[PDB]
Parts: structure tokens; C-alpha cells; sequence
């Protein structure tokens, strides 16, 4: 299967049937060695699936998904399932490195899986995760915030057995999830992605001040002024007392103003230089 | 190209050094020859870009884009520039064939490049091609309808010199262009395209009655019932007396029901097969 | 490996224990069958390796090579060795088809191979082959001519044990062979290959009137006015009395002259357009 | 999903919950039209998954899997889900052709699916299918025989809850399935594949006369004499009174005998020709 | 290559025009320099092909294959010929680096090419390298064990001039070669390789006690319990008092049990979630 | 699109409304940061496009180009524009890394571009650049020399409005430029590129002593004895007093002489072996 990439020797079995699943919050006590020299060691409460943002190899989170409460194990990770080709510089680990870890799974809470969730449970796990996400947002842990928000959109997609009331709630969570994902992507300077989320949001509320402004901000951030000017221009029509727009629109006009002056002289010079070659062409 | 694919032999020089551009309305008289046998003789008038829908190899189109008014001429085409991998059965023409055309460029008329038009011209012209859309669609020439609408969306893409009132109209055009493409893709049974197109429309009007309907139609067509349901539901909780929504909603509501029975029964059985092993697995 | 692609049922015994090789000249009588239907009956003698230009499926030549003199055989070709992808129209053989040929290997003369020939022999054979090359060239069998000229370049490549007058004799040959190859490409309108074969001629004699001209016709053929003018300017300085040169040199001078008038006007216009937008941008 | 490739209009609904699944034996009454001209029409009892060997497009078998007893429907198949790029020559259908069919599902029997099969049911459905397969074999319908035998191997792979008695039965079915698959592949002149099946068989009974001989036959069929001589040579040791082996071994010796005589003269001539270049190399 | 990757500068000419071939035992004294700093100094003796296991770039190996006895010399290596994409951390060497080696080819000894040996030599030598296998394995140098055994399987692959008695021994060698590779792959945790290797062995001895055991081990390692079970079962129903089989069989028997509980419970739940929808799906 | 790859925080304003272009000569003071750590502090003036040869990350040059004179800025580069894949060892910048540069654009002179220069100018600039080329060549900055010579070939390519003495002047330039480019490749041991640059010289003067020699050194460099002998034979017939020629011509004569003695013996042996097997094959 993974052909011995994640090799694990169990030191002290863990009484319990339970094992963590993706999304499970876990309490671990880990020790990381690169050629028996320690390079990682700490007790952390993290969510399976976010380890990459806490400098955990993913073979390690994979290995945690096969442990039991209180268990003590040693995990052997080939370079592929470790920090592979990049290594981790803050841990002096270089490209293509095998790793050994001594983790000890203290406790955990499996995460409810999409299908286990009845209709109103989804409107609930979703609101929970939105908050979890905003929290991450405010701490500046933007990448970790994306994992929470994305969850919402997914969960509330196919599920349609909605009471028309529940429907609206689900629709608002989706609009909220998207506008929030755009904020993240903007903070990560992932503009092309900020526009996608904006568009998705807008497909929900085509007049959304937030979606419009952010999309407009993302275009501008990428120097796509014409499209940028289009969104702030719309934000104004819809929402005149809008500080950012009025200002951002200005920026767009100035740059677009310059842009034309450049281009114009360009054609002028190309024109003239062209006429030149032409006359000489009169042998 | 740039390797003897379409070679043209002038039988009578032109007069205007003016050459048709993509999307231009040319008027031509032609003759097609496969292994020197006549297979197509016609005097027609078409827009450069729809030749493939009028049984014209795009080689012939590429060539035509190089002639000048009143220019009689002859074109030689190599497989990948004529028909190629498939040939033309209505013309009895084997794959990879090579052809000779005796085309005469009677008259024509280039087509505003886009930067060639100001705000006004752009809205003027988009309204006009919007119209052409109408007919190609009325007559069942859907692919041809697509080239027209796509034109609209293209022309009003970066241009934002608009003036709020104008911008309001360009908005409506883009919206009407996206809703029609959805119609053509649907009649063409390009259900994903219909969906993308509906999405671009809804992003311009999250409440559109057609946008949601045609997207619901698209989902129902390709069997994604849980989704087609969501669109119809939202359609009726916005437009109560909406004829089609109510009916098809039933369809979705019905199909999903059956599906549930199948799945539950299925799960019921998988369970018992498993219990069966559970049992014999003792001894 | 062929994996049963070519299957041969020997009907009558051959003799000699010898077999045709790549390039052998064979005399064979054959008949092609598709679903027990006769679709090709002939008696011809050709060179192993030119069969394609004769409507003889790739596989069949690979079979004749495994046949003895006086042998009568039935060969079965899996589609991929028949006419494979897209068959053969003149025989009405459709795409992905199996064929049955009945052929009789009458006579043949195996062919000397690069390693068997000493230095005198390569120069001897290189001239024979060149003869064949030219015959075919006059019968219009261009691809078959290419088949021959190409042999010269190869056979004379790595060979270096020459003795001056031989080094010369050979250079004369490579040169003659690159130039003819150029004539062939120009006739089959394979312009890039023609340009290429010309450069390999000029590497051996950079003032070669024919080499410069032909690369001039090809550059000029694919509308590379600039580059062609250069060759035709050079051909004339070295050979002032070259008519085609003066002519062709005139055509470029003209097409280049019109091309520019066309471009100058383009910029004149984008300029004006850019200016009028500069005023719409003072509102 | 398949994006409208298989479009079906139901003419007369079919009372019944049931629908066919792959492997289901069906009774159909079909009519095939290429541009409203009939090209296929017949009533057949066939097994879903074998249609390709009865000239049925696979979009058609796909469409049958969504019908109900007695139902009458029309099925629209785009060229992709029809006879695509090859077309069907016996039906005059050319590459890239859409198709319309008027089939009528008279009756069917869903096929038990692997997981429904308890342990001894698998030893049963397997023996049934082996016979079904041999039958096909004898009629010369080799490709259709492969589908049945392959079923066995698959079914009896992971299932291991075998009573040690059942085990042997399952192992014999597997050995039987493999040696049978080799016969097919040999008859289809799919030698590379005949060896795979042989090897698999041999991994079950390393002394198998049948597996050895066929593998030996497949090597020989591909001119891999050394390996061929190895297997008949083994068959003899194991089973001396073996007609084929003794004879086939002979063939191998003769060809291998010739092969060496050829090669040897080759090196002799290469040697001598080499010495030649050498002496001359004494300037 | 064939583009300045490994350039060698002779510091002292050789004496024998004899050059080491792959698999040859060379004896060398070398010095490695990265940006002119010494990082590796050693006088060792190794077999051309295992250099990568002795921290030698294969550039250096390729180069060494070109020298002659007693030849002092210097080699320049370009990234993709030195270490390259990963570098050498034990030598502190960044990716893409370039190196300079001052190697001296003291002595060596080519290695029988294969066609260079008759039946006897082949069995003599294979027994010998079989032995070398033994040691590299005893010392934990598994990769190095692999090159040895692979050699055996290679040498006795097409050679069948054997004489039944000999052929019996070559059989045993191939069998022992495949069972050892299974051992090395397993200690290397290349479980698929271990399985292929076991399969090649069983095809030579369908009853092998190790073959089945090591394959069972391989399956159990990568968690395919239903299969590891089958091998152990068959192992004990052939070798009753087989220590390991009995135990691990238990393991498989246990793990599969748990798995069943999980699946059944899982199915149990999926069922009820479905019934839940079934219900609310009414109103 | 870059999508936020290059992010610049302008600290102090510039002036002039002008910006450096590809090939501009700039004066800038910079400092490179990685995790707030200083890893590069300098004050240099270089040509936009040679930055790589100076340890200036690709992205940074693309930034300087967006800077004004006298401007002070902070630029943020996403890993893919930093040193990206595999970083930079001398700065200890590890694979996949983000960098922060603080640079001050002091002065610069934009660069004339192919279209701005009339015929006299290209010949003027082609000489300036060639000068730069040669300086760098003497300082050993080979890659930087390549950067320059290459400009000549390009700039002089499509230009054809020359007036004989100009056509000549230019040919002298292209020739000088192909030959120097050859010297550079030989120094960077990029032999295939050297051979290539030589052919482009000989196309313009097929008796060029330097061109023939250098292609001789390269052919000889990669062990193409045959081909190199040819060039060294020719260089000598045209220039009897060429020492390196006579020398090199001797080396090939020798390496070729030994190569053959080596090959002859090979065949002698395979011959004997093939004979001894012919006797084992009489049993």
C-alpha cells in the first residue's frame, strides 16, 4: 500500500477500541529524531489534518490515525512520508531524510463524519467550525483557518433535505464561508484564489459589499485595474458611503491614467519608427 | 503551421490589400475537390469562425483570412488543415485526406477588433450580436448561437470606461449573454457548460429565475438530484407560481426516494453478509 | 516485441537459406485480403523500406524479410501492422483492420550495409543510391527520392578513414545530397525540412548558389519575407545574373512593403483610439 | 457526469423496481439507426459486459443498465459512447458518429455481486462461470470466454474464509482458470499474455504439464527459443511420454542451431572487416 | 550524457588499455573535493555498481569505468552526475553541487559478461556470488545483497544449453536467488518487491515453505490480512509444526475480526442514518 | 500571472516616471533577508538579465524593473521567485524559501530594443555588446559573455533592410558572434552547444579555421574521434601549419586505433564462444 513508508513499533498498547480519524482533536506527546539526534519534542493538542502547520510530517499524522488512547509507539517514516524533498530547515533536516518519532497518544475525540451528520447537525458542526476558523483567523494562523471554513462549503453542498428554513441558514453559512475564505486568501496573498471565493460568494448574494470589495481588492492587488475599477465602481453604486471603494477607485484611475500615457507614447514611437523604415524602403 | 499546410495559388489578383479578420462576414464562391473529384460547390456568405458548422475545413477559413476583395484563387489543404482525423462522411471523405478548393473572395467586411470601439459602440454592437444570437438559436444552429454570445461576454470583459448607466446596461447584457449560453449548452446537452454559464449569470444576479432553473435542469439531466432539488426549491421560494420548478421538483423528490430505498436495502444486506462472516469466523 | 503482430503460414518452401534485408531489392507477386475480399493484386519489385509509398503495409515488408527465395507464404497482420490507425481508403480498408496477404518472394539481392563497406565502397554506393534518388525525382516520386538521398548523408557521416581526394569526393557527395534533399522537400512543400537541408549544404559550401536560393524559396514560401530577402540579396551579390533571384527578391521587397503600410496604419489607429479614451478619462 | 453522452427517452415505462447490473443476462429487442437509416436490428440474449463482441456500442449496454422489464426506450449515443473513432465497418458507420437505438428490454436476471456471495456460493458461481466459459471456448468465441474465466480469479482472490477443504476447491478453480486463460490468449495469439497466465498457474502447481507446455508454446510462438527449449525440456523431465514437447523441443534445437550459424558468420565477417580497417590504419 | 558531465584529466597515464566493466572489482584511492574543500578521502575496493551504497556519485563510477591499471587521474563532476537533486549530508553537500575527485585506479578485474561463460562457468559463478550475497546480508548491507542475487537470476535467464542435471541445479539457484531477494526486500521493507520475488520463487516451487511464509509476511506487513491469512493457512496445511505461521495466522485471524466489527457497526449506522432520511423525506 | 509572487513595499519615493527594462544597466544597493537574517549586503551595478550569475534571485530583477530612480523599496518574494526549488547554498537559503530584500535603485540607463534601432544602430549596438561579451570572456565570466554574444545573433536575424556593405558588416558580426559563443561553450564544457554554434558559423564561412577547429575540440571532447578527425583533417588541408590541428589529429588517430584493437578482440572472442557452443550443440 504505502509500501513500508510509515513503519510503527508499538511500545505500550493502548486499552481502547477507538482510533483517531481525520479531523479528530488529539493530545500527543512527541519526540522527533534525525539520526538519533533529537530535533522535535513537545506535547500538543492539534487537529488531525493540520499538522503541516505545526511542523509535523504527514506520515506522522497518518500514523496517529492507527493508535489508541494512552499508547506509546515509535514511528519510522521514510523521506517520502517525512519532510521529503524540502526537509525542514528550522530542524536542520535536509532533503530526502528518514525520521524516527516517539509519540504517545494521550487522548482524542473522533470527529463526526459528514454522513453521520443529520440535517440540523450539519448546520451545527458548520457554525462550530466557522468560529473555530475565525479564531484561527484572528491569531493570524490563516492557513489553519482555511481548513475550517472549507469544511463548511463541503458539508452543506449535497445535503438538500433542508426545511426551507434550514435552507436559509445553510445558504448564509455558505455565503459566510466564502467571504471568509476570500479574507484568508487575501491575507495569504493568494489573489487568484481570493477571486474564486469572491465569485462563489457573489453567486449567493450578487450585491454583497464584502465580496465585491475584496474581489475588487484582489484584482487591484494583481494590477488588473480595469476589472478592479469595475468592482469598486459597483460597490459605490450599491454602497456610496464606502471608504475603501472611493479610495481604491482613485488608485485605479491614477494607474489606468498612467498606463494609457505609457502605451500611447509607445504606439506613437512605434508608428514613427515604422514610417522611418518605410521611407528608406524607397530605393 | 509555418510548414506547408495551406498553400494558396492566386488565379486572379485582388484589389485592396484589405484582408478579412476573425469574425468577419465574408462572401465567397467555392469548389471543393478530393482527388480531383467535385464534392462541394457553393456560393455562400458566412462569418469567419463558423466555417466548421457549414462543413468548411478550418484550413479554408485560415486561407480566406489572407485574400483581398474580388480575388479568385485556389487553396491546397493538408489533412490536419482540411478535415483530418475524421474526414467528412456527407462528402464521402476518408481520414487524413488532402483537398483542393477553387474559392473566389467576392466581398467582405472586417469586424471591430474590440479596442476599436468606445463604450457606446460596444453596447451598440453587443445588442446587435445579441440579436443574431436569437436567430441562430431560433433555427436550431446552437453552436453558431454560442459564437455570438461569447462575443458579447468578450467585448464587455475589461472595458469599464462605462458610466454607471452604461455599466448598468453592460451588466444586463453580460447577464443575458450568460443565460443564453446556458440555453444553447442545454439544447446541446453540454450540461457542465450549462452549469458554468448559469453560475456566471447568478454571480450577476443571485436571484435570477432562469439562471437557477436552467442550472436545476442541468443537474437533473446528469442525475445530480440532490442538487437539481436545491435549485428548484430556491426557485419556488422566490417564484411560487413557477410552472416547471414545481413539477421537476417532484421528479427530484421522487428519484431521491427510490435511491434511498436502494441504498438502505443495500446497506441492510451488506450488514447481514458481514454478520454471517462474523459468525462462521469463530470456529 | 511484436507479440504475434506478424503471423506467417508458409505454403511452399523457398531455398538458399538467405533472406532480404533493409534495402534489399525484391521481386514479389502478392494479393491483399480483407475479410476474404481481394483488395490488391500485383506483381512488383521494390526496395525494402519504400513499401509505404507503394501501399504495402508496414508489417508486410517485415515479413518479406523473413522469407526465402522461391517461397510462397500467407501472412497475417494484426491491425497495428496492417494499415493500423485509420487504414487505407483506396483499398476501402477501414480504421483498426486485420489483413491477409498472399505473396510469393520471387527474387532479390540483399543490400550492402554501412559496416560491410570499406571507404571506396561507400563512395561507390553513395553514387548509385544518388542515381536512384534522381530517377525517382524525375518521375515525381519525391518521398522515394528522399528515401535514397538520405542514405548518402548517413553512410558518409562517421566515416573518417578517407584520404583527401576521398575527403573531397565525399564532401561533394554530402553536399549534392543535402541540396537534392532540399529540392525534394520543396516539392513536397515540407519547407522547414527544406530550410534545414539547405543549412546543412551551406555548412559545406557557404556560397552555394542553389543552397542559398532554395532556402530562399522556402523562407519566401512560408511568408518569411525578411529572411528570404536576405538569401535573395546574397544569391545576387555572388551571382548578379540570377533571374529567379532578382524576381523573388522583388516579391519580398513588395510583400514587405505592403506588410509595413498595413502595420503603420494599425498603430496610427490604436493611437487615435488611445487618445479618445484619454479624453473620456478627464470626466 | 458522462455529460449527455448517453441520452435516453423512455417510450413505454416498465413496471418493476429491478434494473440490470453488469453481468446480468438480458433479453433485448434492438434497432440501430445512423441518420435514421437502420443499420442494426435483432433480438438477443446476451450478458451485460460482452456487448463489444456482439457489435453493441458500450453506451448502449450502459443504457440498458437503467431500464426496466418490458420498457421501450430510445437511446441517443454521442460518438464517444458509440463506436467512436473507429466506427463499425460492417454497419457502414464511419469514425465520429452519433447513434439512435430503439431497444426494448424484455427481461433479465441481475447477477449476484461478489460481496453478496457467501464463501461456498463463490466456489459455486465460479464453477458455473468456468463452464459458461468453456462453452464459449469451444464455439471459438475466445474473447467472450476470457470474461468468464477472469471472473473466477477475481472472485476467489481476497475471500479467504475457506474451510481448508473449500480452500483446495478454490485453489483448483484458480489453477484451472489460469491454464484456461492461457489457452484463450494462445488462440488469440496474445503470447505475452499467455505467459502471464501460465506463470500465475505455475505459481499454483509449479510442475503443471499444461502450464509448462503452453508457456513453452508461447515462447516458441514469439521466437524466444532458448526460453521455449527450457520449458519443453522441463515438460519432458516431468512427463516423458509427451508428444508435443519432444516435437516442439526439436523445432527449438533446429532454429537455435541455425541462429548460431548465422550469428557466428556475422562476427567472423565483422571481425575480418574490422581487421581490414585496422591494417589500412597503418599510414 | 555526451555533454560534459564527467570530464577526466589524466595526471599519470595507465598501462594496459584494459578498462573495468560494470560489476568489476576495482581497487581505488580517492579524494573528493567540493568547492576545493576535502570531504572524502579513502583507499577502498568495491564492485562497480555498488558505489551508491559506499557514498560514491555514479559519475565517479562511470569515470572509473574508463581508466586503465595504475592510472592516477582527476575527475570533474556536474550535479546530475555527482549527487544532484539531494546532495550528501554526511559530507555536508548542497543539492546541484559540482565536485572534483583525485582518484587513482590501482588495480582491478573485469567481470564475465555472461555470454563469456559456458554452462559450467555459469553455475560455478552463480554459486560463488550466491555466497557473496550471504555476507552482504549477514552485515546488514541489503542493497548490496540485491546486486549479487540479481546477478544470479540474470546469468541463468536465457542460458538453457543446460543438461537436465545442470538444469536441475540452475533451477535450485534461481529458486534460492528469488527467496533471498524476498528476504532482502523484506528487511528493506520493500514489501511489493518481496511479494513479486516470492511469486517468482513459488512459480519454481509452488510448495516452498519460505516462499509462502515471506509472502505471507509481506502481506501482513502492508495490512492485506485476508491474503497474509491465505499464505499462512497453506503454510500450516503443508508444514504443520511451522512455528511462525501458526502465530501470525492468529494475528491475521484477530485483525480481520476487529475489521468485521468496525464494518458491520459502520454499516449498521449508515443504515439508520438512511432510515432517518427515509422518514423525514415524507412531509 | 505571478499571483502575488513579487510584492513590493515602497519606502522612499523615486522620480522621473522612468523604469529599467530588460538589459538596462542599473546601480543598486541591496541587502538580502531570510527570516530577518542578513544574508547578502552589497552595492553593485549590473545588467538586468544577468542577475542569476550574481546570486540575485529571478524575482528581484523583475522588481527592480518596476522601480524608479532614487527609489528605496522592500520587496517580498514568494519561494518560486526566490531561489525557489533548491534555494542557494552560499547564503544557506534552503529549498522552498521566502526572501526579503531591501534595495535602493540608485541610477540606470534603459536599453535600446530591437524595434527602436534602425539598420545603422543594430550594427552599432552589435559591436558594443560584442565588446562586453569579450571583456567578460577574459574575466572568465563565460555565462555572462554568452548573455551578450547571443544578443548579436538575435538583433541581426530578421533584419534585412541592409545595403550590401551592411549585409557584409552584419555577416562579419553574426560570424564573430557564433564563433565566440563557441569559445564560451567550450569553456563551460557545453560541448553539444559548442558543436551547434560552430555549424552556425560555418554556414556563413565554411572554411573558417576557428570554426572547424573548435567543433573539432568539442567532437573530440565528448569522444567522437571519428567526427573530430574529420574536422582536424579539414582544418589541416586548408591550413597546413595548424599545430593544435596536427596534435589533435594525432590523438584521434590514436584513440581510434586503440578503440578498434579493442573491438576486433571482442568479436574474436564472441566468435570462439559461439563456436564452443556449436559443439555443446552436437550432443
Amino acid at each position: 500500500e504505502e509500501d513500508g513508508g510509515i513503519i510503527r513499533r508499538i511500545q505500550t498498547r493502548g486499552e481502547g477500541y477507538a482510533k483517531p480519524n481525520e479531523g479528530a482533536i488529539v493530545e500527543v506527546a512527541l519526540e522527533g529524531y534525525y539520526k538519533d539526534k533529537l530535533f522535535d519534542q513537545r506535547e500538543l493538542r492539534f487537529e488531525i489534518g493540520e499538522g503541516e502547520n505545526l511542523d509535523l510530517p504527514y506520515g506522522l499524522e497518518r500514523a496517529i490515525q492507527r493508535m489508541e488512547k494512552g499508547e506509546h509507539s515509535i514511528v519510522y517514516l521514510k523521506p517520502s512520508y517525512a519532510f521529503g524533498s524540502v526537509g525542514k530547515e528550522k530542524f536542520q533536516i535536509p532533503p530526502n531524510a528518514e525520521l524516527k518519532y516517539e509519540l504517545h497518544l494521550k487522548s482524542f475525540e473522533k470527529a463526526k463524519e459528514s454522513w453521520e451528520m443529520n440535517s440540523e447537525e450539519k448546520l451545527e458542526q458548520s457554525t462550530i467550525v466557522k468560529e473555530r476558523g475565525t479564531v484561527y483567523f484572528k491569531e493570524g494562523k490563516y492557513k489553519q483557518a482555511l481548513l475550517q471554513y472549507k469544511k463548511i462549503v463541503s458539508w452543506l453542498e449535497y445535503e438538500s433535505s433542508f426545511s426551507n428554513e434550514e435552507a436559509q441558514k445553510a445558504q448564509a453559512l455558505r455565503l459566510a464561508s466564502h467571504l471568509n475564505l476570500a479574507m484568508c486568501h487575501l491575507k495569504l496573498q493568494a489573489f487568484s484564489a481570493a477571486i474564486e471565493s469572491c465569485n462563489k460568494a457573489l453567486e449567493l448574494d450578487s450585491n454583497n459589499e464584502k465580496g465585491l470589495s475584496r474581489r475588487g481588492e484582489a484584482h487591484l492587488a494583481v494590477n488588473d485595474f480595469e476589472l478592479a475599477r469595475a468592482d469598486f465602481q459597483k460597490v459605490l453604486q450599491l454602497y456610496p458611503n464606502n471608504k475603501a471603494a472611493k479610495t481604491q477607485l482613485a488608485v485605479c484611475q491614477q494607474r489606468i491614467r498612467r498606463q494609457l500615457a505609457r502605451e500611447k507614447k509607445l504606439y506613437a514611437n512605434m508608428f514613427e519608427r515604422l514610417a522611418e523604415e518605410e521611407n528608406k524602403a524607397k530605393a
